[PDB]
Order: C-alpha cells, then structure tokens, then sequence
C-alpha cells in the first residue's frame, strides 16, 4: 500500500538534508521508536505501533538504498519482524526536500506492507495513523532543534 505525507522543518535544505540523512538523529524522535544498535553501517531498531486497543511491535533494521544530495532525495528500506506472535512489516520510504527559504519542504512517500494482526487496517485507516505519527515526529523534532 501506499502511504503519502509532507511537512516543513525549520531549517534551511542543507541542514534538513544532514539531518534527515542520519538515522541515529531521526528514529529516536519518531514515535514509540528506538534505536537498539548497529549492523554496519544500518541502524537496528523497533517500533510499537498502536491503533486503538491493539498494539504490534516490529523489531529490525533500517537501511539507506539511495542518497542523491544533487536532488536532495533519498530512499531508505525499514524492515521489522514482529516480537510476538507471527507479523512483519516492510517500507520503502522516499523522502524528497524542498527549498522553503529559512525552511525545508519534505514529501515522504511510503510503500508499505504489513503481514500480522496490523494487516486489518487498510491504506485509509493507515494513512490517518501516519498523520498523527507524522504530526508527533515534527513536534519532537522542532523541539530538538530548539535546544
């Protein structure tokens, strides 16, 4: 399924882009994320996602396919095996940074499987949890970038 979000930071596209490209700066703010550690170069992890009463935590790694800075776009691959019971679930994310003046413009577009309990909520329901997710990752984010 696919998944379609954007929002702004306020900071210039240089900066968006530096932090944007660095997993340890951007799984810790994402919402009931955390990084776990290291395989190479990927960043090993795991999310609890919550929708209503029912909670899936998908452990894994998330890993950059592509990072062209010439077009300030990158693609990264997050996969995630659920820690109880039988569940996974696969992104691709493209990220693509826009310049806003003293801000940065960012569309996200996500193909997204899910195999398990969390296959019972469509692309629709899907995409208005990712709005509000998207919506905590940029408050803590901003809040970051105040201190």
């Amino acid at each position: 399924m696919k998944i379609a979000n954007e929002f702004t930071v306020s900071v210039p596209i240089e900066d968006a882009w530096d932090l944007l490209t660095d997993l340890d700066q951007v799984v810790p703010l994402m919402p009931g994320a955390r990084l776990t550690g290291h395989d190479g170069d990927d960043v090993l992890g795991a999310v609890k996602v919550k929708v209503g009463p029912v909670t899936s935590e998908f452990a894994g790694k998330v890993h950059f396919v592509e990072q062209d800075r010439e077009h300030f776009r990158a693609v990264i691959d997050a996969k995630g095996k659920e820690t109880r019971g039988t569940g996974n679930a696969a992104a691709t994310v493209t990220a693509q940074l826009h310049e806003a003046g003293t801000s940065t413009r960012v569309t996200v577009d996500t193909d997204l499987k899910v195999v398990g309990k969390l296959a019972q909520f469509g692309s629709g329901m899907l995409q208005q949890v990712s709005e509000k997710l998207l919506g905590q990752f940029v408050d803590s984010l901003e809040a970051k970038l105040a201190g």
